[PDB]
């Protein structure tokens, strides 16, 4: 397959992994001036959904790292890996993290439309429609909570306002039952 | 054959040679100071990887300049060995590991395409398509071995990392485990 192409792919999305990290960062302290404004005025609670896409981007920044370490690593056993035939153990949690995020990652990238069609396209052992699916089941649970959508535990949320509030100097109140909780 | 068009070749192989040797200095100097900010910055891993490519690059280098002596000292022997019609046992270790190591730097180089072309060409005894195999046996092992893919002993990319965070001046603690290995 066209493994070279797989290659420069990877290397757009690290490229791009790089940028779109710091462009998120930027906007994302623009946001946080702006979320100590929707704190500091009145509805807490837009500040709170704001927050909510907030920390639902910090999730996406580490779950963001966490492959740019694994795809970084593929990349290292390229020519192994390529002699061989079969994904080895040694990159079977980077692989299953990798093809179980993909779909989650096919939006976000492009590249990795081709990187995930030429991982598939490099085995069936443990791979191709379900069998792929049946080796996928070694993901990363941390990137599975990294990549987890839910609603941070509102003590969490309520903690996340309240070092916002130190950091930025609002005054915030976590609702006690959950600042409680 | 075309053996003058294969020492042009030659001629070039070793200019590139150089050529590839100094620019890969240059950006593996810039990739090292590189490997200190990302040693320096979170994620030692992701500079693991980075040194596993260096340190891959290096073993290309060692295997560079072992094979610039090959091409060198055959070029010495040009028009004596071309006045034979078999290779020599003078120059059979330097054209097995030549021959061995040609479909790796096949890709390397499109000049050594021809360079082979015309070793191949320039012999039968021993040489074509297994009896080239068969004579091909006699490779240099210490360049098999900077021309090995693998992992180095994590004590040694370990003590690489140390030798960096020595020189390059980052606190690296090793894996105990493989520290002691």
């Amino acid at each position: 397959f066209k493994a070279e192409r797989l290659r420069v792919n990877l290397e757009l999305v690290i490229n791009r992994l790089k940028l779109l990290e710091e462009k998120k960062t930027e906007l994302a302290q623009k946001a946080r001036k702006e979320i100590a404004d929707y704190l500091a005025a009145g509805k807490d609670e837009r500040a709170r959904i704001r927050v909510e896409h907030i920390i639902r981007e910090d999730y996406l920044v580490e779950a963001m790292e966490i492959l740019e370490l694994y795809c970084d690593l593929l990349l290292a056993r390229f020519g192994l890996i390529q002699s061989m035939k079969e994904l080895d153990s040694g990159l079977a949690e980077s692989v299953s993290t990798l093809i179980w995020a993909a779909p989650r990652l096919q939006s976000e990238v492009a590249e990795l439309k081709i990187v995930a069609d030429q991982l598939c396209a490099k085995y069936s052992k443990e791979y191709g429609k379900l069998c792929r699916t049946n080796q996928i089941g070694t993901v990363n649970d941390r990137l599975m909570h990294k990549l987890s959508v839910e609603a941070p535990p509102k003590i969490l949320v309520e903690r996340y306002l309240i070092e916002i509030a130190k950091n930025y100097n609002v005054p915030y109140e976590p609702d006690s039952v959950v600042m409680a909780e």
